[PDB]
């Protein structure tokens, strides 16, 4: 996350810190994603596409810092790991760039909720927040694009949503964002995703119920001028989503 704020995850308290442990022993954040039931968090394809393999990967739950423990939280091996079998990826977009994982506990029990440890709503399909609306986005992404390092602590920030019309135009991204994705971006440019941040939720306020509107998915580069965040849009997938996790 550029800009924006220091959160902890009682404020985003569906975010899970997804990792993966090297064959030397390591373990190393790869993305963000969404709990949207107790068993299953949702993701981004890109992420795991390289790796693909389940019992490489960890997932946190109510955890606030990357490399320390948070109290409460809770770590779960990944029983099935779901990818979208029409994905596909561009120079710089990514098509279908959703992902599934069902975590289970070495217990064998998924998440248990708490005040640190919540499901996030899925949206009704095909039903978006109108262009201009603030939405949050959450992640242990990069503060600056420069950076090497990833923050230590959870951040957060707003971004509005943009129009398709305006994210297509050719000085944005063109063809390359299309009708299953969202853009949205702060109108100074100056907050926004990053690496690091794909996989996380874009959350809206929608009927009055906060609402995985969004995945962080890809942009070209971060908080520049005239290209937007682009999100795989969940309104789009739900027949996915409910086909996979029944
Ligand atoms: N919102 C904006 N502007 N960008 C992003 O969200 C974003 N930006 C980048 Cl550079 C990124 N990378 C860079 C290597 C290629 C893809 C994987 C990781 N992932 C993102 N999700």
């Amino acid at each position: 996350i550029i800009g924006g704020e220091f959160t902890t995850i009682e404020n985003q308290p569906w975010f899970a810190a997804i990792y993966r442990r090297h064959r030397g022993g390591s373990v190393t954040y790869v993305c963000g994603g969404s709990l949207i039931s107790p068993c299953w968090v949702i993701s981004a394809t890109h992420c795991f596409i390289d790796y693909p393999k389940k019992e490489d990967y960890i997932v946190y739950l109510g955890r606030s810092r990357l490399n320390s423990n948070t109290q409460g939280e809770m770590k779960f091996e990944v029983e099935n790991l779901i990818l979208h079998k029409d994905y596909s990826a561009d120079t710089l977009a990514h098509h279908n760039d959703i992902a599934l994982l069902k975590i289970r506990s070495k217990e064998g029990r998924c998440a248990q909720p708490s005040r640190t440890i919540q499901t996030i709503a899925l949206p009704s399909m095909y039903n978006d927040p109108q262009f201009g609306t603030s939405c949050e986005i959450t992640g242990f992404g990069k503060e600056q694009s420069t950076d090497y390092l990833y923050p230590e602590q959870l951040k957060m920030t707003v971004v509005k949503l943009i129009s398709h019309r305006e994210c297509q135009q050719p000085h944005y991204y063109g063809s390359e964002v299309t009708t299953k994705m969202l853009c949205a971006a702060d109108p100074q440019w100056k907050t926004d995703s990053c690496q690091g941040d794909s996989g996380g939720p874009l959350v809206c306020s929608l009927q009055g119920r906060m609402t995985l509107t969004g995945i962080v998915s890809w942009g070209r580069g971060c908080a520049l001028k005239d290209k937007p965040g682009v999100y795989t849009r969940v309104s789009h997938f739900l027949p996915w989503i409910r086909s996979h996790t029944k």
